[PDB]
């Protein structure tokens, strides 16, 4: 089977709506994807939907002969890590704890897939609330609802389908629990301190109303610290701090879904570390390769919680061992090469460039925003947004859309300023064409 | 980190309730797991919860130098297969279609995890029923319920938590949809043709009652063709044939969950092929490494179904590319070495041995049963079952429990008769000790 026949073969069995290229697995590297049909190189601001930390074939992985043998040992088989342990697994777990761990959140759980990571966070919370209720004289049948935001994206699985509300395509015709949803008080351009504070008070009022009308029945509040798929919507630390206090008031856990914000993209291990809010549970995925949760804080107040009692949480595999081995090497590179700090520095550079774009194209490049390497801007209409993406594709720059009118940048942590300049140069080229 | 410190390290972060061994990734092979602490070899009738087709480090994979390079290419990165295609992916898809495909079920979809494979089958069905309703003058808000069996195990995710009903530990304190559940008319010892037929009529009556009291609202019937975790419970082809007809009568899809029965274990690619019942959707996982669904039959009667319309089903990764590359090699070995037929022959041998056990230990070894290599027997009490498992562990034979009093055998397809004899010899040793 030849590169030029890939779309043909796949097309017999599946819907083929992805990119026009065929990925060259060997010749792609760093911030470039190589199309195996033409050999054209594509500048990557997309990173497998923000799931690659270092880009393709990073040198510290490719040149590492000891690592090759470790990866191969892992890749040949697929053990059930949930009941068969190995040195390979333990090395990953201890380096995850070292590089990404939070002392307040010592309980780790691993699974394949981001939706299921969020779900295990939720299951942790339902169990917690039911047992916390029970211990305090309240009916243990209560504690089954999840407070969440408009524009949230948490996945496409049984539970997360009740939370996700972006495109109706994702959720239409699928059965949902009726869980309380509140407005998202995200930063928008041209709203000052008190204008922002008023918008937050309104979400807080909605959250508080939800807590009082479903007493003892809300198990947790879930949020993306920055909403990704919904359109790169950022929130002031003030909002989550108030939510944190409101959650404690009503004995409900605070879960951050860091599947997209996690693993150094915003400049720190986790976005919540910059918002100065302590969560009880963190769901991770994408760049971590293996997905899962970190839990602690109030979770430990219930002694027979989901992390202390056998067989409450499980999967056949407990995550992919190959993902585990790759991820620990990735983490070791992040740690040794200072890549969180590099994301801070380079994220400031990218942001500055988008501010310059906004100045030169004031009615077109709207609302430049970002935290670390997680950056975006908006266009006036969705037709303009889609056209800008097509135009960038023709210039061999891969970016992702989000929401109705956002273009998001998701470079690897290893992106250089020259690579950023080239991405920006391509946007300057395409803009007069869209206007 | 050393083999003897694995349990210590893991224990700081997670609950450590798996096996006492540390898996030697390199020295394990075929039907033997090697403990890296002592070097003791363990006879494997467990196969990573039935998820390994060929056992550890199969020679056709280990000695294949071209395959090594392909695996390594795949293992170094983790592309989003859902939007970035590759030769590696297309080779897997076409060999899956060739070795395991069904002409009636041409739509393939891939995901990480068995629970999510079942869920995508369900989502396919909810969508189908809503659109089929709509096209026939019925409210499209109807079609949200799943008919299913007692003792069923379909996973631990949002939707499958409403279906799974084995141990209360798996499902307690988690929110569920109230979906119709019916009795499971499995074969039990000492019930003849009419006794069996009466028991089936009763489940059929319950199924029919469910259809008539929730009109147009049941989207599908799900079943394991042989119930695994619930205790290796087999059903006569007569039962599923009648269910097939009843499903057509009420315009509902028939989904087989073949995550455990699939990929040659019962002697054929799929168990349903031996029961002579055509499903509309098949969910697969475990031995396939990548999980997912095959769909067709009545699914194609709705032209804008989930397989024809973009973005209705998705995940970030669309399955693990490393799993895809490994699995196609596994499939090529199954095909070239005639391993389905070998499962038929060796499964007959194992069954015969369990019949001999039943004859020599008539009050202890109860209800020997199997299809292909999927075999089991029961003890009088669960205390006896647990003791037999402990005793076998001491003799270095790994088997799994199921249900209240079942011991299940899950050998690789490559098991030899000598290996079976050794497993049986160990059971004969342990039995007088348990009695
Ligand atoms: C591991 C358990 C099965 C369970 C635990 C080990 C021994 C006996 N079983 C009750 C279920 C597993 C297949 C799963 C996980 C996540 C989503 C879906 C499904
Ligand atoms: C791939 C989509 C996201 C979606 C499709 C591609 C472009 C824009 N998005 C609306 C959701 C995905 C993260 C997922 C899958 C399975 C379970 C949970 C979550
Ligand atoms: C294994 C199993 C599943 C769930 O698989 P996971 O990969 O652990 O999520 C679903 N159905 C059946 C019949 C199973 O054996
Ligand atoms: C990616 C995403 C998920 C779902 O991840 P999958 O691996 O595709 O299931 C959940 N939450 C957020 C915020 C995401 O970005």
């Amino acid at each position: 089977t030849t590169p030029d026949r890939v779309h043909e073969v796949l097309g017999r069995s599946m819907l083929v709506d992805g990119l026009d290229i065929v990925l060259d697995l060997t010749r792609s590297g760093g911030s470039y994807l190589v199309d195996a049909i033409t050999g054209r190189r594509y500048l990557d601001m997309f990173t497998f939907v923000a799931s690659s930390a270092l880009g393709m074939n990073p040198p510290a992985l490719v040149d590492d002969r000891e690592f090759h043998a470790e990866l191969m040992q892992a890749a040949l088989n697929k053990p059930s890590n949930s009941d068969v342990y190995s040195v390979a697994m333990a090395r990953f777990v201890e380096t995850f704890a070292r590089v990404l761990g939070d002392p307040a959140l010592p309980h780790l759980f691993f699974v394949e897939g981001g939706a299921l990571a969020v779900e295990n966070a939720l299951k942790a919370a339902f169990d917690w609330k039911s047992r916390h209720n029970q211990a305090h004289g309240i009916d243990p049948a209560l504690g089954t609802q999840v407070l969440h935001l408009r524009g949230a994206f948490h996945g496409r699985s049984g539970y997360t389908l009740s939370l996700t509300n972006t495109k109706p395509t994702i959720t239409a015709r699928f059965p949902k629990f009726d869980w309380p949803r509140i407005d998202a008080p995200y930063m928008r351009p041209g709203l000052d301190e008190p204008a922002m504070a008023a918008l937050e008070a309104e979400a807080l009022r909605q959250a508080r109303a939800a807590f009082e009308t479903r007493p003892h029945d809300i198990a947790c509040f879930v949020a993306e610290p920055i909403q990704g798929e919904g359109g790169d919507r950022h929130f002031r630390p003030e909002f989550f701090a108030a939510m944190r206090e409101l959650c404690d008031e009503f004995d409900a856990l605070l879960i951050f879904d860091e599947v997209q914000t996690g693993c150094g993209l915003t400049g720190t291990a986790w976005a919540y570390q910059q918002l100065d809010v302590a969560p009880d549970i963190v769901a991770f995925g994408k760049k971590t390769q293996v997905c899962g949760v970190m839990a602690g804080r109030r979770v430990d107040e219930v002694a027979d919680n989901v992390f202390a009692v056998p067989s409450r949480l499980n999967s056949t595999w407990g995550g992919n061992l190959t993902d585990m081995v790759r991820a620990r090497r990735i983490l070791e590179v992040i740690e040794a090469e200072g890549l969180f700090e590099r994301a801070v520095q380079h994220g400031k550079y990218l942001r500055a460039r988008l501010d310059e774009l906004a100045a030169d194209f004031p009615a077109v490049v709207l609302d430049p925003r970002g935290r670390g390497l997680m950056c975006a801007f908006s266009l006036p209409t969705t037709a303009d947004r889609d056209e800008l993406i097509r135009q960038l594709w023709q210039r061999a720059v891969i970016v992702l859309p989000a929401g109705a009118d956002t273009v998001r940048f998701r470079p690897p942590l290893t992106v250089s300023t020259a690579e950023i300049d080239a991405a920006i140069a391509a946007v300057r080229s395409a803009l007069p064409v869209v206007t």
